[PDB]
């Protein structure tokens, strides 16, 4: 379980360009700031990386898709998910990669902003409150979501496991092989809970409380697919890109 788990978290610090670890430094016990047009403007130059609320969106879209495949790196190296067919493997990505990424957003934020661009500059949320209203509504909730599972304190080895524990989730719809796939999650989460065990002695109810998170992030993306709905129905002009479109077509 433990030598499963170290396994979990080693792929983890392979695949992942920024960790949670690296994150609270740059925030700091252990960037550029963008909150206008004029900033954004700076960054877009000097630390490298149609209207401004779009092209928040358009990063925020580059963002995710580049996350989606550090995701997919992790997710392949683990052996029992390489072990399942293809179709299996991008049925179980397809759903379960925005509820990792949102839980993995979390690392990067605090209470008045996010690091972009590997840690180089912080957006700050005030920022991006202030834009049009349908791009302003997306990214706050996350906010909310962050700041309250930050409280728990998990650290990358907790992450690793928590978003194994996502991915490989037995419930996903089409997914061909079943219990193939909870019998994989089921070991991930007595993996996860006797390693919080060790890791967190004194945190009481905190396996209990990594569950219902996991439920409010079925939510949380339940509630982001509605918003990128709307967007693609209202929203004319602003491009999307065709593997997101991939995602959310059902
Ligand atoms: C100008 C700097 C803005 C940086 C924004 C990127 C930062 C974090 C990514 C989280 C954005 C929230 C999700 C937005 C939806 C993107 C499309 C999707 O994959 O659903
Ligand atoms: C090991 C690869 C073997 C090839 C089998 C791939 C065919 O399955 C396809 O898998 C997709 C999800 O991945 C579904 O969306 C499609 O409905 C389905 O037709
Ligand atoms: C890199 C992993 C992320 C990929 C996730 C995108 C999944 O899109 C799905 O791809 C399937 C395979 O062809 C299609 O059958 C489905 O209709 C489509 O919705």
């Amino acid at each position: 379980l433990k030598a499963f788990s170290k396994h979990i978290y080693n792929a983890y610090l392979k695949n992942f360009n920024m960790t949670k670890k690296k994150a609270r430094s740059i925030l700091t016990k252990a960037p550029f700031v963008i909150h206008d047009i004029e900033t954004l403007w700076q960054a877009e130059k000097g630390l490298v990386w149609k209207e401004i609320s779009v092209h928040v969106f358009y990063r925020c879209q580059c963002t995710t898709v580049e996350t989606v495949r550090e995701l997919t790196e992790f997710a392949k190296s683990i052996p029992s998910f390489s072990s399942l067919f293809l179709n299996d493997q991008v049925t179980l990505l397809k759903y379960g990669v925005h509820e990792a990424i949102f839980a993995m957003l979390a690392s990067i934020v605090n209470k008045d902003g996010l690091l972009v661009a590997n840690g180089s500059g912080f957006v700050t949320r005030e920022f991006l409150r202030s834009l049009r209203k349908p791009f302003s509504d997306i990214i706050e909730p996350k906010f909310e979501f962050a700041v309250k599972f930050n409280a728990l304190e998990l650290d990358d080895s907790d992450l690793a496991l928590f978003i194994a524990a996502i991915i490989l989730c037995g419930d996903r719809p089409g997914l061909m092989n079943v219990p193939r796939v909870e019998a994989i999650q089921d070991t991930i989460l007595r993996a996860l809970e006797f390693h919080l065990q060790a890791n967190h002695p004194d945190a009481q109810q905190l396996f209990p409380k990594l569950l219902q998170k996991m439920a409010d992030l079925r939510q949380l993306v339940t509630e982001h697919a509605q918003m990128m709905q709307r967007i693609k129905k209202t929203e004319t002009e602003t491009s999307l890109h065709p593997l997101l479109q991939e995602i959310y077509k059902d």
